[PDB]
DNA sequence: AGCCGAGC
DNA sequence: TGCAGCTCGGCT
DNA sequence: AGCCGAGC
DNA sequence: TGCAGCTCGGCT
């Protein structure tokens, strides 16, 4: 079921040159654009679709290149010949299609199919650009309207002189990564500024449109230093806290259900594999998977590679994702609209910098991002000793249940270590692997090699068993002691590749002002994350205070009303709104205080009005004072304490449940 | 799909070894995970992604190219013909035992029989030696045991394409014994019997639809969860089918509801008369038949407008709503305002049974039902596709002769302008113009030339011909000629009852007549719960209007007398226990919320006015409504709908 | 010989 | 029920 | 010569 | 972003 060209009648005959190939965007598309033709249009036009991303030819390998589907179905449809050059008319005359319409996606990622496209014809066969043989098109019916105006929605790309070249190898160059930077970077601060046609050129295309793609790239898979998540991710959490979910949801069900309450505008299959990632919780996945992983999620026999299908495995939140985003801070996010739908916040605040937890990655474009695992518990202890003033310890690298060795070369730099013992004179153990070395790779990178030799070397050990479980990693070695020796005599752990270092120095991600920022050290990033989580602490203090303030003064009322009308000093009794309104006024009622608070972020009665006749009754009345009373007593405790002491309440909150699930990890 | 080889498998211990067959890939991960280290030496695993061939009466060529059959025979060095009945013969296969593991569900058991039914056929020695097994979801390992000729016919019965009249007798014991009871080796014989019977029946409840609403129970989750969404915009397909999924607790592969809800959505020729969900995006034309619908993920959906009215949302108090797992999901049928089984033509293939009807015309339905209403008899019907223009014409009982439209311009030019229901452009064009235009190396070319001006929901060739053919063509009938006529034959309308027995039914009379009575008196029960329930809130009202007036008389107080103290007092004046609350419960001490549960607001000027208003009003909606007779209600909705199915069907025209 | 459609 | 290769940067 | 993951 | 072949019964 491979793509399947619908070759113009004309092509590769005595009117080649005037046939176009337009490249779609996938079936769909094709379909459309096949219909939109119809039978006069299948004459000069050939549609053949393009199912994503396609190979950067630039730097390929010629393995890559010769082998790669699209790059050469291409060549074969086009006629294309590597090494021509197309200068003359002459030169053309061995084509089968004298152009090439591309039409994706109106989108950055369509917009990123163009360029690749671009970069291909540009790096094979640049005296073809100068003959203008790229070209861009911006329901059946509505597809078949569209066609019959063809000529108003074609653009022309146009070779304009050496600042295309210079755009075209900026954008794709693996030699360019420097300048991509600089490029990006003009980008972005041009743009912060600002919040305070026929004929295309290469240049204009490169600057104007790819950009954008360059942009987003980033803003998709650089995490932000504030909570630790990508967009992506920060929708399945909104979506998750939203629902509420008390049993497991299918993941291919919630990752539909993300896809509407937040907006997500890609393949919910993108959606489905970050889902299974939030929830993998073997060694060298999470510190604190915020998901449950429900089935098949993934063992460190594959990292992971091994999960079910999403349609056959379940989640839902850990007990430990409230504790750590509590939902009163909500009130202090600034959530996001989109179509005016409100969806997911700008950012989450955790009580601890999650980014630092479970290790944010990922790879853009100028910048990419790589952070290990730091441990939980030895992060809210550095929280508590910089809430008093003390500094912070420094702090290495630490994954969940990994027996091995993490040791400081230098900085950023680490050496990690699985664990190798010696049991007899023929026999070492193996119970560890370092962290992200998965076992079967070990087994036949490492451990068969050794079994049968290589061309260029002889069998080191004599046999391996393996009595691994899901969990842990157990290789029994027989060797014999002459070779047991010798390994020893080397580095054991050299001999068997249980070394491998661990390098920190792109720690590139989104500061809380949006800007992407590199860090030196996870100090930085610790000091970073605890200015603005203590700033938030006073936040939440603040909106608290003017909150329950409001419902104490809004109870007052209610409590002195209540008590009027039963004293008979009010009736309202077959009064009228107008009369009752101007008489409350009088006897000093206040408007809605919750109203009038909520607004400063005529005079309102209903608060007081809609209560029921029960509240006129003996037990409705005690009860309205002891809440009266209790509130009032609310809004001082919290008055007296610190930002501080709000955290730390939190810190413990979560610190004890983190035990209780921990402890049921290590026996279920 | 990928064999994992076990380690003994093909060498001396070929038959100490055991080819593990699963279901889908995931489980034989899960089965290569669970066979442990030691497992690789005398286990194989080999994934099934679904149903195989039934080679019991398939072409050669189907069983010479099935990829699943032939990787079987490879991997187990199966060879056909060969008999294996003693010592010798056994030394070729590099298996001992095929092991079956499947999901404990229907659609599982019938992999199984598949199975079964492939060595039965083409190696029945095999099967005395033992050669099957299952592992069911060491003592999970169940053996099938041939016992005699009473499994060859018990196979024969539910494979056999000669079969269909026993598996008709087959399942209709099972139904009957099913209903009257509503008040380790393992024979072949017992497996058909008593665990493959369960996926044919459960194959009929979802492939063959009800009388009562012409849904099929897939259709119907995908009905219920729209209704309870309750969508003003789009949403996608795909979303749509997992949210289905969802919220009616539906156990299949969501790529199937999303086909459902795509053949719900379209509206061209041939397909819905009327289309309850919008077809918005690409779904399907009557070039292709809906073949060219794009992907689900690109396309959307939502209600029409004319669903609610069809389905009115009253009617769902009358409901029996059924439960998957504690969660209450979609009723056990809908009753529509007509019987939807006839208007969109209900089709579908079972086990035993299939059904096909042909649709209807939608007002002719609505006529024959009021007729009905009147005590008239209904008049005859013929099958009817919105915006067909050929003719359809009764040739029989059941049978009908469907034609297109087409007609002599001059002696050189016919235009066709109608093709035969269900015969789509684009086959048409490439299956008889284009033969009639180059020739066959059978046949002839019969027309010089043709010319196309369809339009997207249009039909329109243009024919040149020679004069001498063209006379010829007339002289053999032009819509003959031309392919244009196709017949339709309805000998198979086998449809649920209200009462979930599966029935044949011989005349279209026969299932409006049902579909009447029931839906009749369905507005005998609408009528009794609407009167009932604005009774008991006119009741409500009473009360609420009467504590309200005698509170401002100061006749009462409330005013911090305690709540043992004003429930005795109220019950004392003669108050009344929550009328609503009281009549709910009999569906099947004194409550006064409804009274003291009122706002303060309650007791001012303008309230007060407006509670006598709405007492007095809710007095009159009690009055005005027993007055109306069950008939007089179905023929509101009658002209509801009418009026919008007016607008909608003019709409379309237009657009 | 293949279409119709709800399942794998 | 499954599977079909790439991009982009750092680093190994 | 390939892994990490959010995209097509 | 797509695509891979079958069951089952009644007809064409
Ligand atoms: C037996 O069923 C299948 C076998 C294979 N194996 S092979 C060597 O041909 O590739 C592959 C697929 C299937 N089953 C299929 C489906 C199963 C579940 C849900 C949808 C399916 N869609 C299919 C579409 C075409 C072909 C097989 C499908
Ligand atoms: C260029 O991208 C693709 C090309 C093909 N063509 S071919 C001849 O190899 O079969 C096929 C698929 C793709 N794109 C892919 C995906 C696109 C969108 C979403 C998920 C995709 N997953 C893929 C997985 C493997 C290979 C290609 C994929
Ligand atoms: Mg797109
Ligand atoms: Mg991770
Ligand atoms: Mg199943
Ligand atoms: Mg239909
Ligand atoms: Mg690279
Ligand atoms: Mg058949």
């Amino acid at each position: 079921g491979i793509p399947k060209l619908d070759d113009a009648n004309d092509a590769g005959g005595k009117h080649s040159l005037e046939c176009t190939l337009i490249l779609t965007e996938g079936d769909s598309a094709k379909s459309l654009a096949v219909s939109g033709l119809g039978v006069i249009g299948r004459d000069r036009y050939g549609v053949f679709p393009l199912r994503g991303k396609i190979l950067n030819v630039r730097e390929a390998s010629h393995k890559q290149i010769m082998e790669n589907a699209e790059i050469n179905n291409i060549i074969k449809i086009v006629g294309l010949q590597y090494k021509k050059s197309y200068d003359d008319a002459e030169s053309l005359k061995t084509l089968r299609y004298g152009k090439i319409m591309i039409m994706t996606d109106q989108d950055q990622d369509g917009s990123h199919i163009k360029g690749l496209l671009i970069n291909f014809i540009h790096h094979n066969w640049p005296s073809l650009l100068k003959h203008g043989f790229l070209e861009e098109f911006i329901t059946a019916k509505e597809a078949k309207e569209y066609f019959a105006d063809m000529e108003r929605h074609r653009i022309l790309f146009r070779y304009a002189g050496p600042e295309d070249d210079a755009a075209i190898t900026l954008a794709f160059s693996k030699k360019k990564i420097d300048d991509r930077k600089e490029w990006l970077t003009n980008f972005m601060e041009d743009r912060r500024q600002r919040r305070l046609t026929k004929h295309l050129t290469y240049n204009d295309f490169i600057n104007k449109e790819l950009i954008l793609f360059s942009n987003s790239d980033n803003e998709r898979s650089i995490p932000s230093l504030v909570d630790g998540f990508k967009p992506g991710q920060r929708k399945v959490l909104f979506t998750c806290f939203k629902r509420n979910d008390k049993r497991e949801v299918k993941v291919a069900q919630l990752a539909g259900s993300v896809a509407e309450m937040s907006a997500y505008h890609h393949g919910e299959q993108a959606l489905m594999m970050t889902i299974v990632n939030l929830a993998q919780n073997f060694v060298g996945s999470n510190n604190i998977n915020l998901l449950q992983p429900i089935g098949q999620f993934g063992t460190r026999l594959h990292g992971g590679k091994d999960a079910a299908s999403p349609r056959y495995i379940f989640t839902m939140l850990s007990t430990l994702a409230r504790l750590l985003f509590p939902a009163v801070d909500d009130n202090l996010l600034k959530f996001l609209y989109d179509d005016n739908q409100r969806v997911e916040p700008e950012w989450y605040i955790p009580i601890i910098p999650m980014v630092l937890i479970n290790g944010a990655e990922g790879i853009g474009t100028g910048w990419a991002c790589k952070l290990p695992n730091y441990d939980a518990r030895e992060i809210v202890n550095n929280v508590r000793r910089m809430l008093d003033g003390l500094d912070p310890h420094p702090m290495l690298p630490n994954y969940k249940n990994f027996k091995g060795t993490i040791q400081e070369l230098g900085q950023n730099q680490y050496a990690v270590s699985g664990e190798i013992f010696v049991v007899d004179r023929n026999t070492v153990e193996i119970t560890e692997l370092p962290v992200r070395t998965w076992t079967q790779v070990y087994k036949e990178q490492v451990l068969e090699p050794m079994l049968n030799g290589t061309d260029k070397t002889p069998a080191l050990i004599s046999d391996y068993k393996e009595y691994h479980t899901d969990t842990t990693v157990k290789f029994v070695v027989k060797m014999t002691e002459e070779k047991l020796a010798q390994a020893e005599a080397a580095g054991l752990h050299k001999v068997f590749k249980l070394q491998t270092t661990l390098t920190c120095n792109s720690m590139v991600l989104f500061d809380h002002m949006g800007c992407l920022k590199k860090y030196e050290t996870v100090q930085d990033i610790l000091k970073e994350f605890f200015d603005l989580r203590l700033s938030y602490y006073g936040l939440r203090k603040e909106w608290l205070v003017g909150m329950l303030g409001a419902e104490s003064t809004k109870l007052n009322n209610q409590a002195r009303f209540i008590l009027e009308k039963i004293q008979g000093k009010i009736t309202i009794e077959n009064r009228s709104k107008k009369d009752l309104i101007q008489m409350l006024v009088q006897r000093g009622y206040e408007s809605d205080p919750v109203k009038a608070w909520k607004e400063a972020q005529g005079p309102d009665f209903n608060y007081i009005l809609n209560m029921s006749l029960w509240s006129l009754t003996k037990e409705k009345v005690e009860e309205l004072i002891k809440q009266r009373d209790a509130k009032g007593r609310e809004v001082n405790d919290l008055k007296r304490k610190s930002p501080s002491d709000l955290w730390k309440e939190d810190l413990a909150a979560f610190v004890e449940e983190l035990d209780k699930v921990e402890s049921q990890e290590r026996e279920d």
